[PDB]
């Protein structure tokens, strides 16, 4: 039994461990605490950069964003750099990708407006995609330190999966702007130690990666087996138990993604 | 549980598979068909040199031998360019092992001396590292393609990884000749779409391959973990089935090998 | 007569091109621009780390540096990851030659201690190596923004080829740290498109690459003949007059590494 | 110039040089003992099987040759192999090329037909194709053991380079007969310590080797830039006055094959 599997990771790393593959056509659905609430942390940019292509045309990607030193106030490697030039919101889609950019998520939740500085707007667009479970109450990096049990900044590896499903391999955007957010995911810098070294070389992976506070680790993603065969692997992770300032523990999600690996093979 | 992939691999493959990972300190064996007898092929190389290392000092090594061109009967692509120039004992173990050179072998096998050309020695020593299973009555090429049904130059699964244990993990060779064979095996260049390709890319492997007719492919192998845990692979399978002139299908121990690192992980 | 290709090569790829290879015992110096200023971009961080393990023991390595999210101020694909647990010493050094890490970078500079955060320091322990030329002024990410023309946070091919000699082949460090250096430009993962692209697969390449704005280009690199012979090549390119923006052209480095190749066969 | 390098490499190799590399539309021809005459070696194999492709239809390949143990008379690692079972005009195709079999050559020879085992048909194919330097006269592995001076089977590297580059580039064969000549000089698995070896690893190099006695050793090759411009390669060479047992020195045909590329750089 696999989810005998999930338990004893668990119990070795000191963690609460949420798996979610939904099923194919030829296999059946892999869960465990799939339901049960996870933070989002910064695995919200991907459906982020999809609500700004799906609510926007391809010329909405030039237009020019200047911003403040005030304005910084996550981790962000790319916005730091381009203060006094300010940034298209192309680059603020690759840089909320690929590198995790806090701000830079943040002038994308502006784009979208509305109250809460689009938190709100956000939700609305997840909602539009059938998940009613998941929900975006803060900016970063709020978002990551709510305590556990709060429902805040919260989805679930069973909606997160689901999302991605419709976004990536569904047609929840047209072609055009769904290769744009596909090749984001593909050449992302930030998980190179979870589900993309849990699975073989040969098959392909992209993702987007999330960590927060209270040992949080998350990693959504997309993988193809060596036949081309897609599947959605939505892993997230935390230790609560262990405090605010818990150690996140990537060889957890890596030795999960193996155990799912094994199954899809 | 994990038996039933297997029987659905070999149902997909239309081959029969052999599989069997020892027994760890923390975890339990993996069997499938490991008392069934397989086919040696090339994987008989890597107990061949250990035979060697064993029976002769260090120094041994540098003894130069000549060979006519007579001698190549098979696929040698290092013996081939050294017929003018002669090879040591030292280059045909590692001819034999990274390049699975078959003129190596014999020479080593003839090295080993005896009756049969050293095939009855190389069976003695297999004996004596307690393998009461397999035996070696050919050489190369003839060794490749015994009859389905004969269980002259045959072992099994369950037999060759032990034998691997013992001497990679074991103490079968003293640490210095210990060695040698295990960086010869880790710089092994046939078999990077078998156990290696199964198996993510953070798991140090070395190997030995093994192929001849009948569709037979074998992969024998040890695997460390990330965290520094070794593991044996025994991995073999052919489709006698489908004559001699059947092809033999890697995919199938690539897939066979990612549903073990999925119990080991 | 080799310089005739280095100004072919500049005109084909609208850049500034700048080549030197010290002369070894049997061989003559190669020069093209050797001695015209190019901008350092991230080859100063190869003797940011010999600077740091000259003047501290082999323990300090495992001092562990807390940093905050405001000091994430460039790309830094180590840094980001490591936010809440520190990194120490040798593996800010790790992260500063293999990955290129950005904010690895500013934070060994501070170990350096003095002022400006240690760029004086570090100029510093270039003039104790002979180099005079050579000047850092600024951090990361501002020492790759430098307008052309501005001596600020540049080197000559000439001075870092020298500096990069006594570094590696020459005994300006005690082995047991010299080594260390070594092995970390021997797994560097930034520049497999340059001089390691130029020179054939049994030339082994140990290098750090740098790239900027104005299409900056750098790569230098100490490669090894199949026999064992050692040669230093230090590359370095720019194209200024496109803009700020203009793209970087690494097969213009991996060109001019191939035809210096053609010289020391 | 870069004549020089080649007599550097001679001095210091202790043998003779031979390299063609015929001029295309932008680069100008390399010629070092270009119209000196070298033994053909194993490298008229590659011009033979064009011979067989030419002149007979496609299904002509599934014509099954039988051989003796008399037959097998050169170092065959394939036609050893199949004594019983024998092998079609097909299989001697490939064993000639990538394997350089031998008793491969030799009935591929036969099935020519006509004077002297079907080498006065040989040469008559070379002669369609405007060679009128180069002559085989003996089988294997008689057409190795020449003395130096005499003009049996021999070819020089001028000639034997426009005759490679009529077959693998011009329409010297149909593309249908074409495809099959080239696919099977990538998989060669004769030479990759000369001419492959001293490219850089983004080249792409398909090749036939040949080796004699007197320290012979050739390779003949079609190369392709890293953007696709193709070039023909013809590296040969000998060791006349150091004796018939004269070593063979592959590291004097991969030091000149990188000075090639050096130039066209
Ligand atoms: C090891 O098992 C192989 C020797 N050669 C094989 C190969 O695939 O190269 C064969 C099957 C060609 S063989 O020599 O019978
Ligand atoms: C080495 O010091 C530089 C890296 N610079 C660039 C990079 O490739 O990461 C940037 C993006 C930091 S930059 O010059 O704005
Ligand atoms: C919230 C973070 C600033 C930022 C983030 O997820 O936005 N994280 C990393 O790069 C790890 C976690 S974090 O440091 O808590
Ligand atoms: C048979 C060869 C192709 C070639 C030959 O004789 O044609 N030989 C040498 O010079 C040694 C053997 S070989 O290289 O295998």
């Amino acid at each position: 039994d696999l989810a005998d599997r999930f338990a004893e990771l668990e119990r070795r790393y000191d963690a609460r461990l949420g798996v979610y593959v939904p099923a194919t056509g030829t296999t059946a659905a892999i869960e465990y605490r799939a339901d049960e609430r996870f933070a989002f942390c910064s695995t919200f940019k991907a459906p982020l950069v999809a609500a700004v292509l799906h609510q926007n045309p391809l010329t909405h990607l030039d237009k020019l964003i200047t911003y403040t030193s005030d304005d910084i106030r996550s981790i962000s490697p790319v916005a730091q750099q381009h203060v006094q030039t300010g940034m298209t919101i192309g680059q603020l889609c690759d840089a909320a990708i690929r590198y995790s950019d806090g701000t830079a998520a943040n002038l994308l939740l502006a784009d979208l407006g509305g109250p809460g500085g689009g938190t709100a707007a956000f939700t609305g667009y997840l909602r539009s995609l059938g998940d009613t479970v998941s929900r975006l109450d803060a900016e970063e990096p709020e978002l990551n330190r709510d305590p556990p049990g709060d429902e805040r900044d919260t989805t679930t590896p069973h909606a997160i999966a689901l999302v991605l499903q419709q976004l990536v391999l569904g047609n929840a955007l047209p072609p055009d702007k769904r290769a744009l957010l596909t090749d984001w995911m593909a050449r992302n810098t930030t998980g190179a130690k979870r589900i993309r070294a849990g699975f073989p070389a040969d098959w392909k992976v992209i993702d987007k990666t999330g960590t927060g506070d209270y040992g949080r680790a998350n990693d959504i993603a997309v993988v193809w087996s060596p036949t081309g065969v897609p599947y959605v692997v939505a892993v997230m992770s935390d230790r609560a138990g262990g405090g605010y300032d818990a150690e996140p523990r990537e060889a957890l999600l890596a030795e999960a993604a193996t155990c799912v690996a094994g199954v899809l093979a």
